[PDB]
This record gives structure tokens, sequence and C-alpha cells, in this order.
């Protein structure tokens, strides 16, 4: 029994919406291939409830899902089952209405702009074709579904993505990399440091050669693909989990690589014992040069 | 796993809508009591699926359910579980817009007018109450759900009810009985049907008589009188006793032939499922099963009190 209960009506609508569409899809055959129309398709559902089921849900709302066949295929290629995705959004309210995570920390939910949604349609075909070609092995943001909510006459656009960080292992310091950190921001529980703060601290990321080489083999293909699309101004979200600080149950630095898809252990010969998280964020809203600077500045953080 | 496949889009939307609303209801706690608003309540969902999921369903349609908290409770009082109900309607298309049976013959779906849907609201509080105090034991139609569908901008109203007939047993002869000082009979056009709808003077002419024995005749007649008085107060009339007759030996032979053609219980029913069914006594000529219920209590010189007594006198004579 799912009461779509959450801080605000908008989150309840989202939970209702993801639940309803994922169920609807369970009645849609998986096709042998995506067709051009799947990329201009949508589901729209309008709800008008009078004196019914309004304990958590507004009585009136709209929910629109863009290209459900495409995003369901994306979910599959990213190794995510529809029931788990549904459960993570729907079992319990997402937590902190501009940037959320599901209650299990597996997925992130980003409110975006109209033009952002237009940009996603513009790249969706190639993005898909690339996700296929690279067999789901990529540092790119992982687009899991995309939605428009209408509550109280107001439209809100959202994109669901795989959390870059672990959904268990606590992150102890985050670097946004392409410039330094604000003052009011350095006084947060977890500050968002930048390129300089990183090079200042002289931070280092030691990870088995394979991790570095393999990590860069892919980092390159991805960036090369973002340039091929004339995109830029995207950062590399980096998380650091320091094992000792957080130190029947789970173990230290223990994690399930099939879930925490972006996690990398320290080297057999490394200073502190750490788990690192890394992926590309914010690709929605020279650029060929952007890629090469990005690609080099990053390569110079891995030994 | 459900395609909502059907011969007409209206049926697909029906299957979709019952499926959808029963699932929503599953996430809605079952309340301690019903409230007055529950009798004024409704759900309305409008769908627009562009270039998506259009193999069986239309791209655009509307589904409205009246008073769903109430109908859920009615299903429960009638001993119908919501999942079974949903499955009977959705597992495979209903059969035969403007009168359908579910594929398993448990439920019936009647297309009704908007005047009918209004009468349902008018009488809904009393009807529910009446269902509570007779414990679900009635010959009356058992209303399980009420719906408005919109396809191609056209509105269609539907009521879902329990089948008067067995979902298993075959009916070999059937009657619609009101009983009046008028003329009621099977037209030369009806008799030409496989299962004709015979009426009052047919039943009298052929001198039929149903043999259920006293213990059942009494239980039955106590229901009728109460049911018909309730209808009486509500100022209702023009309803019939739907009578079906199953011949046990004739079905046993029918089954045998069904096997021979293909290859090349015995008059037993679950009174909890086949709710209107009565075995014949041990002193009956032919061995039979009967099905009897009141139908048509909404719009399709005598008065309503007269009718109740008259209708009741006739049915009383039918048994023995
Ligand atoms: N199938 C599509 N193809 C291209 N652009 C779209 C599509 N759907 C929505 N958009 C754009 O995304 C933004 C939001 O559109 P809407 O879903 O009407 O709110 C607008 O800029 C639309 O033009
Ligand atoms: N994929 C992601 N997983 C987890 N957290 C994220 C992700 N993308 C952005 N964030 C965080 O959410 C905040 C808003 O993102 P942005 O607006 O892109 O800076 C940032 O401070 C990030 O730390
Ligand atoms: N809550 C209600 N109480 C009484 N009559 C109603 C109610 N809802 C609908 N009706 C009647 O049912 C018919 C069709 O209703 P609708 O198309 O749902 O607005 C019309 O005669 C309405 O006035
Ligand atoms: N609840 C019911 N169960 C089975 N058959 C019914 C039921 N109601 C009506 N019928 C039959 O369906 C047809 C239409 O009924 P009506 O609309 O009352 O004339 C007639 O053949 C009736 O005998």
């Amino acid at each position: 029994v799912k009461l779509f209960r959450a801080s605000e009506p908008i989150l309840s609508v989202l939970m209702w919406g993801v639940n309803h569409t994922i169920n609807e899809l369970s009645n849609v055959p998986v096709p042998v291939m995506l067709m051009p129309d799947d990329f201009k398709a949508y589901s729209k559902i309008k709800v008008d409830n009078h004196l019914f089921n309004k304990e958590n849900l507004p009585s009136r709302f709209k929910f629109k899902e863009y290209c459900p066949m495409v995003f369901r295929n994306l979910r599959e290629r990213f190794g995510i089952d529809d029931q788990d995705y549904q459960n993570s959004v729907t079992r319990s309210a997402p937590i902190n209405t501009r940037f959320l995570t599901t209650y299990d920390r597996r997925f992130v939910i980003k409110t975006v702009s109209s033009e952002d949604v237009a940009e996603m349609h513009n790249i969706l075909k190639k993005y898909h074709q690339f996700i296929v070609e690279c067999h789901g092995n990529t540092l790119l943001p992982q687009f899991l579904g995309m939605y428009r909510l209408t509550v109280d006459g107001v439209e809100t656009y959202m994109v669901v993505m795989r959390n870059v960080f672990s959904h268990r292992l606590t992150v102890h310091r985050k670097y946004d990399l392409k410039r330094e950190a604000s003052d009011k921001e350095k006084a947060k529980d977890l500050p968002t440091f930048k390129d300089n703060d990183f090079l200042n601290e002289g931070q280092k990321l030691h990870v088995g050669e394979e991790s570095k080489k393999n990590f860069l083999e892919k980092l390159k293909r991805d960036v090369e693909f973002l340039a091929q699309l004339k995109i830029m101004d995207y950062s590399l979200l980096v998380g650091i989990h320091d094992v000792d600080r957080a130190e029947r149950f789970f173990g230290p630095g223990e994690f399930d690589p099939s879930v925490d898809v972006y996690a990398m252990k320290s080297h057999e010969s490394s200073p502190k014992k750490e788990v690192y998280f890394m992926a590309i964020i914010d690709i929605l809203t020279n650029p060929e040069q952007y890629s090469k600077r990005f690609n080099e500045f990053m390569s110079n953080i891995l030994t």
C-alpha cells in the first residue's frame, strides 16, 4: 500500500507519476528496436479527483512522460530494472524541490528548464546510439526518465539520473572540476571545491593502472562525443570517501560495484584508504578545445 | 502482461479503466466507515498517448468512476475480492456495448443511460444501507462498479453487476417475469432465437413450475418480499424476476457430445459464487438447477405499491 506521501504535492505527483507510468510500461511489449517515432512520443495523463484519494495527492494534476520507450531502453542498457527504479522513487518520498535523491540514494532528480528538455530531445537519438555503441560503459550522465508535472497550473520539468556517489558510502569532500570555492559555501557541511582548491590542496587519486587507463579510455570517448555534439561547460563530479573517519553488517570501503557504478578503490600502495567516485555531470544547461583541456586536467589527477 | 485487446476500442478502454482504478484503490486504505462525500465522489482520468502504446488502446480517451469508495465496499459486502474482479474484466475481453459478460461469466456489464446513472446516485445511500442490513443476501441486482467512458468524444455509461446465471452451468430455458393484467409473451421473432426470452403467459401456458422444496422456497420468498418492499419505498417499478433453468441430464449429454467432437459436479454449484442458484428437491420430475434474481431496477394504470404485491404474488406461485 503506497501512500504517495511527501513534503510537497509536487513530490507526491512525481511518485504517483513514476508509479503509474512504470506500471503502464509493464503492459507494453519490449520491442526488437526503437523506431524514430519513439523519439517524438509521450504519455500524458490528466487527473481530476472529486472528494477521493486526496489525502496526499492533489485532486487535479497532470503528468507527462517523454519518450517512454527510449528511457525504458536506457534503463535496461544502464543495468537498471524497471521495478527497482519504480521502488526507489515510490516507496518513500525523495529527499533533499530543485535537486533531490530517492530515499535509497540510488537515483537523483533534477528539476530542469523547458529549453533543457528541448536540448535533450535534440540529442536523444545520438545519446542513445552512443550508449548502445559503448555498451552502457560511460562516464556520461545516465538519463533514466524525463517528466513534466503540472500542479496548480504550473509546469515543472524533471530528469532522473543515476546518483554519481555511492548510495551507502558517505562522501567526505566533493570537487567540481572543468576557479575556486565561495566563502559562504566553504562553511557548509560538505563544501563544493573546484579546480584550484584541488590543485591547492595538492590532492591525489591513486588507482590501479587498470582503473586509470580504463577510466581514461572511456573519459576520452565520452568527451570526444560531447564535442562531436558541440556541448561544453560540464564538470567532473568527484567524490572522496575516507574509510577511517566513518570507522551482521556492511564492511569498511565495502560496496557493490554493480550498484555504485562509479566507485574506485585505492591502490595496494596508497597514502590514505579511500573510495573515489567520478562521472560527468551537467551537459545540458572551442568546445572541442574544452574537451582536450578537461581531458588533460583530469588525466593529471590519476596516478 | 495485459494488452487490453478487444474487438472494439470501447471494450479496451473498459478493461484499461477497471484495471487502472482497481490498482489505485489498492493504494487507498480501507476506511472504518463510508462518509456522505463518498456518495458524491468520483475519479476522472484523461489519457493522451502520442505515438505510444497504441496497439490496442486509442491514443486519447477518458475514464470516470462514480463513488469508487462505495462500490469497493459493495464488492466486499458481496464477498467479491477486488483482484478477482479486476482479473475477470481484464484478463480477456468481455463478450457480446450494450450488454457484455466477462470472459469467465462471473460478471455482467450493462450499458446504461445518463438518467440511469442519476437514479443510481439518488438511490445509492439507501441501497448500500439495505445491503448492509440484509448482509448481502438479496435477489436485487448487485452493483459492483459504475463508469463513464469517453472514446472519440463519445460518452458511454456502464454499470457492472453480478451475473444472475451460473458461471459454469448452462442455461437451457429462461424467463422475464413481471406479472400484470396485460399481455406478455414471446414474439414469433424471439422464439426463433436459440435462447428465447419467454415471458409470463408462456410460463403459464406451458404450465411450468420450479421444484425447490419448502426450506428454499421460504428462504427465497422472504428475500423477495423484503427486496420488493425496499424497491416499493424507493418508488421503483417495472423490474422483472430473471429466471434461468439448467437441465442437469441435458447438460451431461451435451458435455459428452462436446468430447466426442473434440477427440475426433453433476448439477453442483458453489452457492458462494453462483449466488442466485437453487437445486431442485428430491421429488422433482426432471433434475434441475434454477437461477432467479430481480433485474431492471433503473429506467431502460399501475403503481409502485401495487407492483410490489402483484410481482410478489406471481413469483410466489412459481415455486413448489
Ligand atoms: N518530441 C519533442 N521534440 C522536440 N522538442 C520537444 C519535444 N517535446 C517537447 N519539446 C520541447 O521541450 C520543451 C517543453 O515542451 P512541452 O512538453 O510542450 O512542455 C519545449 O521547448 C518543446 O518544444
Ligand atoms: N549525478 C549526481 N549525483 C549526485 N549529486 C549530484 C549529481 N549532479 C549534481 N549533484 C549535486 O547537486 C548539486 C546541484 O548540481 P549542479 O546544479 O549541477 O551544480 C551540486 O552541488 C552537486 O553536488
Ligand atoms: N453525484 C451525483 N448526484 C446525482 N446525480 C449525478 C451525480 N453525478 C452525476 N449525476 C448525474 O448522472 C448523469 C451523468 O453524469 P455526468 O455525465 O457524470 O456528469 C447526469 O444526469 C448527472 O446529473
Ligand atoms: N444481471 C444479469 N445477469 C444475466 N443476464 C442478464 C442480467 N441482466 C439482464 N440480463 C439479460 O441481458 C439481456 C438484457 O437485459 P435488460 O437490459 O434487462 O433487458 C436480457 O437477455 C436479460 O435477460
